[PDB]
Formats: C-alpha cells, structure tokens, sequence
C-alpha cells in the first residue's frame, strides 16, 4: 500500500496474539513499543531520542505482524510515548521512501 | 527518488541560504532543527519524544528546499541531536511510504 503523511502513519500490529496500533517510523533506527510482556531472556539497551535516553529490554527474534505482513526480528520495550516500528522492521516488510 | 531504508534517510536540506543534512522522519509531526538563527517572530513551545520533551522556538511560514524541492511551512529550532524533517513538510513535496 500506499500511505501518505497527512496524519500520522499509524498502522495496525499483532504481536504475542494481541492487536496494537504502531508508528511507522523511518527516523527510529530500532523498533520500541509500550510495556508488555514477551518470551526468552533480554539484553539492555540504551536508546536516544530528542529528550534523551531510555533503558529498553531487547527481545530477538520475535515474530511481529506489520499490515498483515509477517516479519522476525528484535523489538525493544520500553517506556516509549508510542508504539515504533522502526527501520529494522520497516526493512523486513520492504518499506520506503517516495516523491 | 525511491528510499531504501538500509541506513538513515538522510538527505541535503537548503534554509536561509545554508546546507544542512537532514532526517526524513515520518514519525515527527513537525520538523525541528538544530539551533540556529531565523528571521520572524517566534512562539514557545515544548515537544515530547522519546526520552522526554525539549523547548523549542516555533517559526512559521518558513521555506526550505528539500533534495531540490520547494517547502514552506513551520520549524522549530532547539536542543535537537540531528536535523528532522517532519511530516508537515514530507506531505508539501509529496512523499509516501510504500510496500
Ligand atoms: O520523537 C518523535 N516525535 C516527536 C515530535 C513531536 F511529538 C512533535 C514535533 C516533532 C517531533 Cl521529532 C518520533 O518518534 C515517534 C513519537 C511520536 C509521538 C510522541 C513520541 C514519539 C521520532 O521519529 C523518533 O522516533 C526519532 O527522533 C528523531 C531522531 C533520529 C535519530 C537520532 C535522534 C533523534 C528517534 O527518537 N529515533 C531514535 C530511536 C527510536 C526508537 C528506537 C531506536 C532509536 C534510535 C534513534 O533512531
């Protein structure tokens, strides 16, 4: 599909059998979302944004479905403001930029 | 163009006569840049991402030319650790995200 950036690019994921809604965001060099609950072990992280650092929980290899498209890779959990995919996955599902 | 997410987009920006590059962001509503001098009068105002929120100065009615296309719209100058290029100003040189 398509989407244009008059609203926010917000679109509809499944993770752990659960619907969320997510930010596709090409300027998120990782993928973070809100706190929840997900399999294996962690390793720590540190991401930073515009107001600075927080510690996040890597999860690898988590199965996560984008638009109805189906992608494995690392998410990070944390006390984002929003859910983020970012361009680890965006690159998974074959996303880009265009005008 | 067509953007591959592999690395940052990031791309040549022109405002006030200076070259700055830049992130083309589709996660930011608007676009900040680092602190520098603008002409115009100025509003306050706070915007929150990821590690918190950070005063910015809001200039209006501002044009910039992104990868050699015509731009007007707000930016906000601040404390931001890279130059983003929000959707207010993705939209007006008429770039999408697709897969
Ligand atoms: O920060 C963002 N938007 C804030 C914002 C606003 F609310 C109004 C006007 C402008 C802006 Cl930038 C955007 O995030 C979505 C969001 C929406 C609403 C509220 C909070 C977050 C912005 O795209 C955000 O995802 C991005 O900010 C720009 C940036 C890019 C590179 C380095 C520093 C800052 C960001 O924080 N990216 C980092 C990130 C995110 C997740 C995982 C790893 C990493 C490493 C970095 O790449």
């Amino acid at each position: 599909p398509q989407i244009t950036l008059w609203q926010r690019p917000l679109v509809t994921i499944k993770i752990g059998g659960q619907l969320k809604e997510a930010l596709l965001d090409t300027g998120a060099d990782d993928t973070v979302l809100e706190e929840m609950s997900l399999p294996g072990r962690w390793k720590p992280k540190m991401i930073g944004g515009i107001g600075g650092f927080i510690k996040v929980r890597q999860y690898d290899q988590i199965l996560i479905e984008i638009c109805g498209h189906k992608a494995i890779g690392t998410v990070l959990v944390g006390p984002t403001p929003v859910n983020i995919i970012g361009r680890n996955l965006l690159t998974q599902i074959g996303c880009t930029l265009n005008f």
